[PDB]
């Protein structure tokens, strides 16, 4: 283990997740974050430089399933029932970022710096590609693009809606491959 | 009469064509001055800041919001009031387009935790009409799910080549099939 090596990056993003959620994003420093490790802020800064450094490394490594999902998706016959079971798996895979969403809800600094990102736009425009229909046309490109972005905006608005998120995801993935069938 | 209100909205119509003739980015208090004809001193004396400029625009563009929030608190706040409000929202956030584009272009130069203060006001009060009190899991999402559609329209919509009226007719009636899913 050296203090340059990949095991204290990690150990970095984790402390600094649990500053965020707990005391806030715009709240936690960087001070904060090195006093955390026990290390020197010279020691936090060779790894990250900034805090939104530390915050879009998080979601890196919180959104690997979707990496891995692309992966899938790309060597699938690109049929409507292809789409489906990918927009079931991205339903799937964002499960792992909650802390996430439930940051961006607290933060608005944090919600800009994720949200214009290249690294998380890139993802959502890599599920895209397996959205597209190539012939459709006004109607029905719109309707696969809400499918896909009613799932995507989910953790959002399903924060207050009632209480347990398993039974909402479900109606949310349900609800959203219905207006996936309304493509036709 | 460079100090009066009449000023102040000739500052806000002169800087929100600059920001979609060449960008908010590419766009500076010098240029904004100048394309007005008014001193540097007297564009300061009511706007201390370009995104302070652009916080005041983004409440000009709400004002339809604002007055479809009002008339729909005095409504039997039924299904039918539901879909009425639901297109008419998506005509108020036609409106603010211009601004949508500059949030969806500009980077990071952009802080919008001014005007996401007002926005997040006008999506929560529409959010407490939508709202339904004896709905179970399953409807309390889809009617989530048909105003978070129509919401966030203006951002995953951007990449459709289609006509900008057309898209928003066919989100509109994506969404109002499953606010009518809710029912029932």
């Amino acid at each position: 283990p050296h203090v340059r090596g990949a095991n204290t990056r990690d150990k970095i993003q984790s402390v600094a997740l649990e500053l965020f959620i707990e005391r806030g994003y715009e709240k936690t420093s960087m001070r904060e974050i090195a006093e955390g490790l026990g290390i020197t802020k010279a020691a936090l800064y060779y790894h990250f430089k900034a805090k939104e450094e530390i915050l879009v490394a998080i979601s890196q490594g919180l959104g690997g399933p979707v990496d891995e999902l692309v992966a899938w998706a790309r060597t699938q016959p690109r049929t409507l029932e292809t789409k489906r079971e990918v927009l079931r798996r991205y339903s799937e895979a964002l499960m792992g970022a909650a802390p996430l969403f439930r940051i961006m809800q607290e933060s608005g600094a944090a919600l800009r710096t994720l949200g214009i990102g290249q690294t998380l736009n890139d993802r959502i425009a890599a599920i895209g590609e397996l959205m597209y229909q190539d012939g459709a046309s006004v109607r029905s490109q719109v309707r696969i693009s809400d499918a896909l972005a009613s799932v995507h905006f989910g953790a959002f608005f399903l924060s207050a809606i009632e209480g347990d998120p398993e039974e909402k995801r479900k109606a949310l993935l349900e609800s959203a491959l219905e207006t996936l069938d309304s493509s036709a």
